[PDB]
DNA sequence: GGATGTATATATCTGACACGTGCCTGGAGACTAGGAAGTAATCCCCTTGGCGGTTAAAACGCGGGGGACAGCGCGTACGTGCGTTTAAGCGGTTGCTAGAGCTGTCTACGACCAATTGAGCGGCCTCGGCACCGGGATTCTCCAGGGCGGC
């Protein structure tokens, strides 16, 4: 998911723009991948339950 | 008829009991201070019974070969016994010194107490270094015009 679907230009190494619109995830992968998801300029957060 | 085996009595040896004495250490009596028991408050860790999700460890099965074990041979090294040597064990000399025990004197060193202050613990601000964002320089892919060929 990370290197085939996050970025429009995943093979670059400078500023990588985002490709997806909405990312659905769970709490376990918020805790597991906070380093790879906290460094994203999110426009909206919706926390269910 | 003579000497031998055995029983009872008497003197001597030896461990144990009680008497005597010192002395010094434990006990009795009194006083005091502080160690610890008890109390209240605050805050953080542990308990018991659950749920959810990841995932790597645990469990199970199976094939195969490496290793444990048994047996056998062999040769060597240790046990065994005897004769010989030697040194341990005991008793002994002869002086001097080390050390335990006791008594005595004294002095420097450590306990103790009051005042002081400066080194240890916590937080706060700043720097060294790492990292995020904006701007300039360099290289790669591409769309269109000019020229040539065919019916």
């Amino acid at each position: 998911i990370r290197e085939y679907e996050f970025y429009t230009n995943p093979r670059a190494k400078g500023k990588k723009t985002m490709k997806f619109n909405v990312l659905l995830t769970t709490y376990e992968y918020i805790l597991k991948d906070r380093a790879e998801l906290g460094s994203i300029k999110w426009q909206f957060m919706a926390v269910d339950e």
